[PDB]
């Protein structure tokens, strides 16, 4: 129908602002520390821990098949990759570290992304 696609058109414009957003987020870790989920063979107990596990890849991955609907629901997913790492890991150790850096400097492209959603509608 017609308003569907001009819906699904929204959605459309949602994706690419959240994939720059997405690709800026991760130019602020270099070291790649949240590129890919934990590896339960190299950590077996990270579930027991972790009940929401996230990375980059898998929000590329969701963000892939459209599966953001608003700017929240991605910012609720690079809040994960943040939160899990700082509980995880101890505050003395580059992991959380890196994720206190991420955040800080995330935040500064989520300001003007939250901006640019409003404003484009
Ligand atoms: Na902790």
């Amino acid at each position: 129908s017609m308003e569907q696609v001009a819906m699904e058109l929204r959605l459309t414009e949602l994706t690419r602002l959240l994939r720059s957003v997405l690709d800026q987020l991760q130019d602020k870790d270099p070291a790649r520390i949240f590129a890919q989920p934990v590896s339960l063979k190299e950590v077996p107990d990270y579930l027991d821990h972790i009940k929401h596990p996230m990375d980059f890849a898998t929000m590329r991955k969701r963000l892939e098949a459209q599966g953001y609907k608003n700017l929240h629901e991605f910012e609720e997913d690079f809040d994960l990759i943040i939160d899990n790492c700082m509980k995880y890991n101890a505050r003395d150790t580059v992991f959380y570290r890196a994720a206190v850096r991420l955040r800080d400097q995330g935040g500064v492209v989520l300001r003007q992304a939250r901006r640019e959603v409003d404003s484009i509608g």
